[PDB]
């Protein structure tokens, strides 16, 4: 039970290290005991120090189980969290190779990280504050906006494809070895400054991804590699802040096993031993804010029914465009969504928000709040959606399969609500309430495929009664309605033989269109209930259409009906959109 102290302003690197009377002054003295960490041990950064220059690496260490390695703070709170900032110096430098191709991407190369945790099982990081800024670049997102000329708002980027790669936080797996009951709570990442491109090096805010320990040449290395697995179990990213990081805000599960996992695409379905197997099992991402980052908020990949919820996604994608993402290369890769699974079995999304996902006006070929990308059994429930730039949710291509989306709610996103582009089969779309303005429609220009409507409320929020286009295209036999509410449209759905139609949307909810247009300042998620309760406005109002004319719901991937999107009890019949009259 040890507990090293590091000060900077108090302290010196001569002292014992040991004990608040005598702390260290700097933390090349933490990284000299690092591996040996160390079950029970900690290291107390003072709240108010800022080590500038530096970088705290763990690697190829653990906790035990019931004394788990920390890395925190210690002193006054409100001398705000220590800063470590390792501004790209060579220290922070380290050789990252998943030794397999893992597509068509930079898997190879130098990354600068400030808090690097190479096979460090049962460690737990909290209340840290954590840069990789770079003087030569700033584009912050509080004050980002759209301009005739590049960098004209006193900004400034390198759009270098070969930039190198920086993270705020990278766990990397690379032994062979599970990595597990690995915690990060409270930190302030931002201003990693890395590689406006590259999707799968350790790039952005945190970053977890696993490689093989050799290169796979022969027989023997494949059967012991098939056996020995770099992966990840129990990994929990809660309470924390990403901010003004190029280019993944929170990405985590990666791996060169996807040589394994994806050998075989088969259906889309994804075997429940083999992602086991191969796959990272009990990730958690919980409470997180993400704000501007350059491409994706969240994203999982490769992970074995993870929960992510109660996040708040904000103004990401904030360089995929046309002026900022310059040097594509033949690596392509000039789309970003909101928060979304690759590759993934029966992730749960839920109570999250995600707020106005940028560019897709300007060369962002997504820009969607919610992606089903390739995987199998993905459910997106009780999220709210505001003003993204390109839909709602996209269920993405062939192996996009079995998703659910409900109880959800969508306020102006743009172009499109639901983007259904060659998407494979499966999904069940219901008890969504979407707030179609202007600037968009039920479904995308490119939609053509599959997915069953019921029971939601589509709204025509503007002034004539629409003619919809209620489908496109027929692979995978398209779109098919049954039990939904139209509201101020002249048309419905041909397949719909249910049909709801109200005039008027005053009458069906108490205030349609009044949800934040904006993330709460703090990050934080908003109020569902009480005093701050944000969504009363989807509230059905008395004698609403809405109330108990919903059909009683089959999940066509095996999801039991639970409650609404503020978390009240669904009854027996259920009322239509997402959201129960009390
Ligand atoms: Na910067």
């Amino acid at each position: 039970g040890t507990t090293y102290y590091v000060s900077s302003a108090h302290g010196d690197d001569a002292n014992a290290g040991t004990s608040e009377n005598a702390p260290w002054k700097s933390l090349t003295k933490v990284n000299d005991i690092a591996s040996d960490l160390g079950p029970g041990d900690s290291v107390l950064l003072e709240y108010g120090s800022e080590f500038n220059d530096q970088y705290l690496h763990i690697k190829d260490t653990a906790g035990n189980a019931d004394a788990p390695i920390t890395i925190s703070a210690y002193g006054d709170a409100d001398e705000g969290k220590p800063v470590i900032a390792s501004n790209g110096v060579k220290g922070s430098q380290w050789e990252q190779d998943y030794r397999a191709n893992v597509g068509n991407h930079k898997n190879k190369g130098t990354v600068s990280t400030t808090l690097l945790l190479k096979d460090v099982s049962y460690i737990t990081v909290s209340n840290l504050e954590i840069t990789n800024d770079d003087a030569d670049v700033y584009d912050p997102i509080d004050t980002w906006k759209w301009t005739d000329t590049p960098d004209s708002d006193g900004t400034k980027l390198d759009r270098s494809a070969s930039r190198m790669d920086r993270t705020g936080v990278a766990g990397i797996a690379e032994n062979g070895a599970t990595m597990s009951n690995v915690t990060l709570d409270n930190l302030y990442i931002h201003d990693v400054d890395g590689n406006i491109y590259n999707k799968h090096m350790a790039n952005g805010g945190i970053y977890f991804m696993a490689h093989y320990p050799m290169e796979n040449t022969s027989a023997e290395t494949d059967v012991w590699l098939r056996e020995h697995v770099s992966r990840f179990d129990h990994v929990t990213i809660r309470n924390s802040t990403v901010k003004d990081v190029d280019r993944w805000g929170i990405a985590v599960g990666y791996t060169a096993y996807l040589n394994y996992i994806d050998a075989n695409y088969g259906d889309g379905s994804i075997d429940d031993a083999l992602i086991a197997k191969y796959g990272s099992t009990n990730v958690r991402i919980e409470n997180n804010y993400v704000k501007g980052a350059g491409g994706d908020a969240i994203t999982l990949m490769y992970c074995d029914r993870p929960v992510i919820e109660h996040n708040v996604g904000d103004s990401v994608s904030k360089h995929i465009n046309t002026q900022d993402y310059t040097q594509p290369g033949s690596y392509g890769g000039r789309v970003a969504a909101g928060i979304w699974p690759w590759r993934c079995k029966d992730p749960v999304f839920q109570y999250n928000e995600m707020y106005n996902n940028l560019n897709a006006e300007h060369g962002n070929g997504d820009g969607q709040a919610w992606d089903a990308d390739y995987g199998d059994g993905t459910l997106y429930q009780y999220n709210y959606s505001y003003g993204n730039s390109f839909a709602s949710l996209m269920i993405c291509n062939w192996y996009a399969v079995n998703t659910t989306f409900r109880y959800n709610i969508s306020q102006n996103d743009r172009q499109g609500v639901f983007d259904l582009p060659s998407n494979g089969p499966g999904n069940h779309i219901y008890n969504n309430t979407v707030y179609v303005d202007a600037d968009s429609q039920v479904l995308t220009k490119r939609s053509n495929s599959q997915s069953l409507f019921e029971n939601n409320i589509f709204i025509n929020a503007t002034n004539t009664k629409k003619t919809e286009t209620w489908n496109r295209g027929s692979q995978n036999g398209g779109q098919t309605y049954d039990n939904n509410m139209y509201v101020n449209y002249a048309n419905k759905p041909t397949s719909d033989a249910n049909a709801i139609e109200a005039d008027d949307v005053s009458a069906v909810l108490a205030g349609a269109g009044s949800a934040p247009t904006s993330a709460l300042k703090s990050g934080a998620e908003h109020a569902r209930t009480g005093e701050k309760a944000a969504f009363d406005g989807y509230r059905p109002v008395a004698g609403s259409k809405a109330i108990n004319a919903g059909k009683v719901v089959s999940d066509l991937n095996d999801y039991a009906v639970e409650n609404d999107f503020l978390g009240n009890a669904v009854k027996g019949r259920p009322d239509l959109g997402a959201v129960e009259a009390a």
